[PDB]
């Protein structure tokens, strides 16, 4: 989902900013003289397949010109397979690796400063809105992949990663995945949005038979995901519950919690805006909502989750601006 | 499990108290002049059994005598099971209810400050060790089915700041329909047996190497079951352990962070004089807190609510 940008193409580099997670492989870069930054993402365990794209953008986008081609590498993989590519691309300009965390926050900074129509908020009651993006600072970055990493931003070129969980987009693709039998991300996301979650959890209202104000919370509020079940090829011999009451409860389970601990972050530093980057939104309306009015509920209005239509691609996008 | 305890018989009246949860129902009360406190749990699956306990108790501890019988209910068992309580009860001395929160905070307190050998920390490398102002503030994660957190100030000063519906429920849950265990300490078994690598992506995985500019070396835990998408139920119960208890660890730090807090205790039906799980809660507040902050344990850390309840009549 090409952007347009004018790009300085001075030193007639063209630049393969590649970001090479865990998971996902992302790249980003632009033809010269295009002004347009293009992205694409193939899995990582498919290292192979990621080396022939790379060829494959050199041959169609620079005209087979690998002298003039920089590779710059983030993510895990920009150690972990550096010798593979650098023995894969023997012709380049050079292959130089940039510091993720770097990487995400200058991604990001570009994003928010630079890029109209990539920022915007999102939930059931508003809608999309759009923002026309130093009331900018501080904000929070919670980028969400496999697992999920928390940085703050206080001002530009200043950031920390503040913490983390391994409660993320892998746990929730991997437990949906063994339990249900989904076959793909976007089979389990349909599946929970027509599920329901209250098969599966207790609610407040299981417990209390009632609301529970005292402590902020209502009936419906979910005490203990996936509660109820112990309360009750292998799987499906084991079942008793619906599949997309699973999904549900699980992406609630999930969402829930990262809402909560960006809650807890944004609160010790101070933080107004949250951004989510990651693969794991996809534009995904339910995820959104419960992901921004879980920081709605917990901040009490007082702070504000934040979507990116390029939220995949902060770490690439940020190698890709070094290379300036 | 019973704690000798100088109660005050002061009203003569046998107070029995009860803490109905989503999961658990716990009794606590003393037979008049004994100085004993007795602690009981059953399921709340099974409250027929749980009032058929509660009459057991009054005729076996109170001799029969309903009239001087005094109960004090908390948990939402207490509004939700009004009616099978008063339909149970008619001709007692009193239905009180208690708020849960309270509960929970005057049980932790007493416990803290009156009796000897409640309070314990333990990890895998130094052991049990019993603790015999520097009290506040403190936190206390209540974990059942699921988690609430409270921090406390000073003795009567305290809120429920948080809460997490990821809890022991959602993992007796998951590894229960995913494995077959037919039991939390049979999880335990086949936790104690398993490698999480299996199933777990580290950071070793991702990066081949460490990734100390964050603080992470390569066996840390980047994405709990982040392999399974691309199964040895040792592994998986290994996994989802580490996954809840960290999480609950890592929520916890934060909270007591907001509030400065140093002291941690666990209370609720999630430790339960479990090594690995009192280990794993442990060393996620010590990584956190690089040292600083400390895990509590607690000897009765089930009967926290009840034992505010049976308080509050005192
Ligand atoms: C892909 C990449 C970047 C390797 C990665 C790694 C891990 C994760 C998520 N997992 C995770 N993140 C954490 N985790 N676990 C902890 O246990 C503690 C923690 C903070 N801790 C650091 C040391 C000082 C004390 C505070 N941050 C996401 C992405
Ligand atoms: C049995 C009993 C006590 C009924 C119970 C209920 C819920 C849970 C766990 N679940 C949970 N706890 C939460 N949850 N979810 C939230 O979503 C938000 C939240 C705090 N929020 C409320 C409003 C002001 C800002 C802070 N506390 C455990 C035990």
């Amino acid at each position: 989902q090409e952007i347009s940008y004018n790009c300085d193409y001075g030193d007639n580099t063209f630049n393969l900013a590649i970001d090479i997670g865990g998971t996902l492989a992302k790249v980003v870069f632009s033809p010269i003289h295009s002004n347009r930054l293009m992205f694409y993402t193939i899995e990582t365990e498919k290292i192979d397949k990621f080396m022939e794209l790379l060829h494959s953008i050199i041959k169609e986008h620079n005209n087979g010109c690998y002298r003039m081609t920089h590779i710059i590498a983030t993510g895990g993989g920009a150690f972990k397979f550096y010798d593979l590519l650098y023995e894969n691309f023997p012709q380049i300009k050079g292959i130089s690796r940039f510091e993720e965390m770097e990487g995400l926050i200058h991604g990001l900074d570009f994003f928010i400063h630079e890029i109209p129509d990539e920022v915007f908020t999102y939930n059931d009651q508003d809608g999309e809105r759009i923002i026309p993006t130093k009331a900018i600072y501080p904000y929070l970055l919670v980028n969400i992949g496999s697992g999920v990493s928390i940085l703050k931003v206080t001002e530009p070129n200043n950031f920390s990663r503040v913490g983390g969980s391994s409660l993320g987009g892998g746990t929730l693709w991997g437990l949906l995945s063994l339990i249900t039998g989904a076959q793909t991300y976007d089979q389990m996301l349909d599946w929970a949005q027509e599920g329901d979650n209250s098969s599966v959890d207790m609610l407040v209202g299981d417990i209390y038979g009632t609301d529970y104000n005292k402590i902020g919370l209502k009936s419906s509020a979910i005490a203990s995901s996936f509660g109820k079940v112990f309360q009750n090829i292998e799987k499906n011999n084991g079942q008793m519950f619906k599949n997309p009451d699973i999904c549900k409860s699980l992406l609630f389970a999930i969402s829930n919690n990262i809402g909560q601990i960006a809650y807890l972050q944004a609160k010790i530093n101070n933080i107004q805006n949250i951004y989510f980057g990651g693969s794991y939104t996809r534009g995904h309306l339910t995820t959104m909502n419960t992901l921004s009015y879980a920081i709605n509920f917990w901040s009490q209005g007082s702070k504000q989750a934040f979507f990116l239509k390029h939220e995949g691609y902060l770490g690439a996008m940020g190698a890709f601006l070094s290379a300036s």
